[PDB]
Order: structure tokens, then C-alpha cells, then sequence
């Protein structure tokens, strides 16, 4: 009935001047084939819509502009806050709806991230390539294409969610294997998971390894010149490490900007790395790249960071799968990652 | 009918070499009191029996030692882990029963601390003041002395509690009297006492204002058993509190150093949470067993456990609470000594 692993495929975008290579569908030819492809509508979900910054980006642009001009319905979903190039978009596409949306209007702190297109209720690509131009070809990302409908509709109804803010047990046998994680809380419904708790769950329990490629793994970050300590992922991973003795390895970016917090991680981190069985990787290179394995046998991969101001406020959908053959190939990924000449070992 | 406060009155140990000053009652003259007026029992429980480490603990002994010549019932509840001196204990007092206990059978890591006496179910004292020379005189201690019956009773059914492993809600909103007991270990609560670990945590989450601690060590991460373990309970609930609540928290913790890098690790943590949080942390090298926390100056616990997941997770220990405005008042002015004290410096290094 239902196919294993619900036709998913892994994208990634391997910038030129990167060492990274591998044989997956990339960005842009995802991109591309959901354009040209989509028969009725393409719904796209990002924080800003920056395409035009480099030449790839700019051939996606006018792509989905050709099919704007052919009927095809196409709304474009960004954050109130990634206004700035609004009238640009507008003016080079009439025919593409751009929307900014405000899911926060109590705090005015939750941003919607997303990041995911759906059309026609049959393709998708869900993961952590923005609508720009840095994360079709010049920013390391990693995503997720499907042509399974029962999944692209499952991705529909989130654009209905966060197109409704306009500013003018389920997950242990997941269908095919394969199911999506939502946040923040306030939009779940009565059906959808909170990603806070699943992340939470699979950390915890973790018998052998947990492989993790996000942008900082902190307990304290800043909600726009406030401090918020949330320690709840963190504390996840140090306790599977210490108490459980599963081997982990986080390949994070590099730290600074002056900030007391996420230089007291990082020397919390490197005091962790010289008694325990963590490892800590570092690297500089733009990479947008939201990777969690468990056991070699789960896999979780989103546009958010593990940190507090995102499972908190922010607004995204995770994916996640338990298909063997999909984690094993996301396995591969991170061994690469790992050992690349862009991932240092964290200096004291 | 209940009288305010459960008649309880704060113990401290001030050693003369210490600049400590107060008019509590001494934890000699406590001890004293409670051998003098007993009548029928003494009951005591602590990690180790040394009373004959100094003169001042010898002269307990010697009390303890009369009371039992003249027929007075003393069992003493020790450790199996501070078995050292127990042939000298029995050879200096023949009349004494001293039992050596071990409360996790399983993975033999929870010890017993206990660190109260009772005697008559009339009186009783409960701190941070073992039942050796040391804390009776030279260590900075701070514990409750009370005789009111019900109280000293609730505390005597600890002690049948911890004596049977020898080795051979509504009333925490409204207590009694403003003050009641927590326990600990999990295992041993049966069915209606309340998890010191959940107390404490939700103090700690409830508080409004300031958060006033003195312990041994703040720090995530302990050695249990040959083995690192990490519990950071208690240190996020401080640090939540300081961060996410605007809590001006005081911390005052002992010396660390050990090469431990992990103690060393969570010094430069909580030093870089001191540049933008109304967070201080003073530091401490006199010996002091002093385990005090104070919520917002309306909440006082008193114990002998320290805040770290190898105590709040195996060791057996009974934990001192009140909300009597007047004793948390005192137990603030205790703070506040202790606080601008010439022993606690601020945190360098």
C-alpha cells in the first residue's frame, strides 16, 4: 500500500569551493523539477526570499516566474521581519503572491522559518535551503524531496497554518516510515507533534551514538537584546554521554562575537571532550545544515537550531524517519561531514 | 493549638578562630539539652560517630555515655562506609548501641547522612552537625533545635526508617506549625512523605525575588561511584531563576580545585554568568558543613545533603523546611553574615 521511506530522497546543495561530493538530487535540480513539473500551484515557506544573490537563485526565480505566467498558482510565504526585498520580488514577478506573515502576535519574538515547498498535493522538498540564492548554490544545506501525495499533503496543510497569519501511537509507526514534527506549540492543533518533545524523546533514548550537525549547540541564547536559558537539548546530549556512555559527536559552527555564553559552551564543551566519550567539531564554512541521528537507525532533519529561542517561539516543520535505507544514507552524510577538511576539532 | 514555628530555634557552630557571630544556641549546648532532659531515649544518626576528636566532642561523649549508665536507651545510627572507629566507639561505652547501616542494598552508593538527634519524642535537633568533634566545635555547622512532640516524633520515624537497614500537595502549602520535613532517598519515602528533590525544585522555580544558598558545591556534574554522573537539576532551576526571572541569587559554595576539570569547568561558567546577571558567587575555604537556602525571604531549608545529584539521588537524609516569618528572618541574618563575612571572597580565578 503505503511505500517504504514514502518515496523521500535526500537533497543536498555541495557548494564548488567545497570539498563536500555525493550523488544526491541537488537543491536547484530540486527546485527545478518542482517547477517544471507543477501542473495547478507551488507554495514555498521561507524566512525571506532572497533569490536573486547569485546566478542559480535567479534562474529559479525566473523558472517560477515562467509558471506564474502560465497559470500556475504560486504564494511565496516569508517573515514580516525579511521585508526588505519585498517590492523587488513583487516587481520582477506581478504574478507570484508574496506574503508576510507575523506568527507571534503576542511576544512578537516567534519567526516563521519553514522552509519547504509543496505542489500540486503530489512533490515537496522540506529541510534547510531557504529561498535564496546562498542556499541553491553557495551554502552547504540538506533537505528532503518526496513525490509521495499523502506526504505533500501533510506539508500543505502546514502552508495553511502559516499562511493563516497574514499581516494584512503515530510517531512510534509512522506511515512508511516517515512523519513531520511541528512547532511552536500554540499552532500544533489537536494532531500535530511538538518537534521540542520528539528531539527530546529520541535524545533520550539513545543507546549507542548520536551524530548531530547543527549551527550552535547552546544552553543561553539571546531573544533580541534579552537572555533565555534554555538548556533542555543540551542537557540531553551531555546526560546520554556521561550517564549512558553513547558516543557522540556534534559538528557545530564556530563561536565568538564576544559572547560570554557560547564561549563558556565552548570551554564547557572542550572540558567535556577530554574525559567523555564527546567529540566536537568545528567548522567556519556557511552551512546551513540541521542533521540528527540516533542508533543509526533514526533521523531528524530541519531548518531549526537546537537552541531555545527556536523551540520556544519559531515556526517550522521537522522531518523525521526511521527507514533504514533513508537514515543509512544520512549516515553517509555525516561520515563525510566528519572527516571533511572544513570540520576542525574544537581548540581550547 | 499548633503553636507558630513548631517551637524551633536555629543551632550554629561559630569556631573561635572564626569571625562568626551570633546568640543562637550552640551545637553543644543542644546536644547538651537534649542529653540532660532525656528521660527515656536518645536517638542520633549521622554519616560517622568521632566525638573524640576534640575535647568539646569528648565531653558530648562522655554525657552520652552517663546517660546511658543511668538506664537512658541511646542508639546511635552510623554509616557502613564510617565503620573506622566503631571497636573504639563500643570499648569507650559498653551500654551504647551503635548500628551500622547501609540503605542501598542494590547498588551500594546511597549513604546515610541523616545528621539529626531525637530523644523522648519531645525533643530533637536536625542540621548539618555530624556527630563528630569536629562539627561540634570546630566546623561552622547550622541546624534547628525544637521540643515540640509531634515534630520530634515525625523525625523519630525517620530514625525507624534508617535503623531497619542495618547491616547486621495540601501540608506543604500550609504546614503545621510553618514547618515540616523532606526525605530522601526515592526508595525510602513509602507512601506519605514528600521527595526533598521536588521541594526544593519547585521552590526554586516559584521564586519571585532572591535566592539565597550556602552549600559545598554548585556543580552539574559529581563522581558517584568510581564514575562521573550528571545532574544539573538544581543548578538550572538557579540559573533559570537568575536568566529567564530577573532572581538576584547569591551563591556561597566551598573551594574547588582537585584538577577537576569539571568543578573547574562550571567555576568559569558561573564567573561568566556574573558579567550580566544579578548572579554573585563568594567562595569559601574554612571547613564548613553549612547547607542553608533561602527563597525570596519567606522559605528557609536547612539540611546535610548538598545540592548535587550523587546526594539528591541515593544518600538518606532528612531536610529541614520552614515558611515561620520570624525563623526565616534569622536564618536571613545568617546569610547575611556569612555573606559579608571575612571567610567568603568573591569569586577569582
Amino acid at each position: 500500500s503505503v511505500p517504504a521511506g514514502a518515496k523521500c530522497r535526500l537533497v543536498e546543495t555541495l557548494p564548488e569551493n567545497m570539498d563536500f561530493r555525493s550523488d544526491h538530487l541537488t537543491t536547484f535540480e530540486c527546485f527545478n523539477e518542482i517547477i517544471t513539473l507543477a501542473k495547478k500551484y507551488i507554495y514555498i515557506a521561507s524566512f525571506c526570499c532572497n533569490p536573486l544573490s547569485t546566478t542559480r537563485g535567479a534562474l529559479i526565480f525566473d523558472k517560477l516566474k515562467e509558471a506564474s505566467e502560465k497559470g500556475i498558482k504560486i504564494i511565496v510565504l516569508l517573515d514580516e521581519r525579511g521585508k526588505r526585498n519585498l517590492g523587488e520580488l513583487q516587481s520582477h514577478c506581478p504574478d507570484i503572491n508574496f506574503i508576510t506573515v507575523n506568527i507571534d502576535k503576542k511576544n512578537n519574538v516567534g519567526l516563521l522559518l519553514g522552509c519547504f515547498w509543496v505542489s500540486d498535493d503530489e512533490r515537496c522538498y522540506v529541510g534547510n535551503a531557504s529561498f535564496t540564492g546562498g542556499s541553491i548554490h553557495t551554502i552547504k544545506t540538506l533537505g528532503v524531496y518526496s513525490d509521495y501525495p499523502p506526504l505533500a499533503t501533510d506539508l500543505r496543510r502546514r502552508f495553511d497554518t502559516f499562511k493563516a497569519f497574514n499581516s494584512a501511537y503515530h510517531i512510534k509507526n509512522p506511515i512508511g516510515g516517515v512523519f513531520f514534527t511541528d512547532s511552536p506549540e500554540h499552532l500544533l492543533g489537536y494532531s500535530r507533534d511538538l518537534d521540542t518533545d520528539v528531539v527530546i524523546d529520541k535524545l533520550k533514548s539513545a543507546k549507542t551514538s548520536i551524530d548531530i550537525e547543527h549551527l550552535a549547540i547552546v544552553p543561553t541564547t539571546r531573544v533580541d537584546g534579552n537572555s533565555y536559558y534554555w538548556p533542555d537539548i543540551y542537557n540531553s546530549i551531555i546526560e546520554a554521554a556521561i550517564n549512558r556512555g553513547v558516543k557522540i559527536r556534534l559538528l557545530v559552527g564556530n563561536w565568538d562575537k564576544n559572547d560570554v555564553y557560547s564561549m563558556a559552551t565552548a570551554r564547557s564543551l572542550d572540558a567535556l571532550c577530554v574525559q567523555n566519550d564527546l567529540s566536537v567539531k568545528v567548522f567556519t564554512i556557511q552551512n546551513n545544515t540541521k542533521l540528527l541521528i540516533v542508533d543509526d537507525e533514526y533521523v531528524h532533519i530541519t531548518s531549526a537550531n537546537f537552541d531555545g529561542t527556536h523551540y520556544q517561539n519559531h515556526g517550522f516543520v521537522s522531518f523525521n524517519s526511521i527507514d533504514k535505507q533513508l537514515v543509512s544514507e544520512a549516515k553517509k552524510i555525516f561520515e563525510r561531514d566528519w572527516v571533511s577538511s572544513h570540520s576542525k576539532s574544537l581548540k581550547i
